[PDB]
């Protein structure tokens, strides 16, 4: 679990950001999930973007990453059904024209970095 002295050992925050993507008249959403087919309730794995179509609103954006890593989808707690229900998500919000996408990263805190050569005070 631990590999070190442990104990004061904080960590940093994470935050999350709607993704609004419009259904574009060609490329929709181009949007690519990994999972699998089979499984027993979840998908004992998060969904994250396998690929991003290029061209498309996903990528214009260029908020979503490779590999992300979506909390949810429109709302749905991404933590069960079938890698198809998620993609399917997708699909639907087609009918809206727009399609939200819970992602999670993480925020910056209070701290000094290392003395070097790259980053500048601005």
């Amino acid at each position: 679990g631990s590999s070190g002295s442990s104990g004061a050992g904080q960590v940093v925050h994470t935050e999350t950001t709607e993704v609004v993507l419009t259904a574009d008249p060609v490329t929709g959403f181009g949007i690519q999930l990994q999972g699998s087919v089979f499984a027993t309730e979840t998908l004992s794995s998060p969904p994250l973007i396998s690929y991003i179509e290029a061209d498309s609103p996903a990528e214009r954006c260029g908020v979503l990453q490779i590999g992300d890593r979506v909390m949810a989808i429109n709302g749905i707690p991404t933590e069960d059904s079938t890698f198809e229900e998620a993609n399917q998500l997708l699909r639907d919000s087609s009918i809206t024209s727009k399609v939200t996408l819970e992602i999670e990263f993480d925020v910056a805190e209070s701290v000094i970095p290392s003395s070097g050569s790259g980053p500048s005070s601005g």
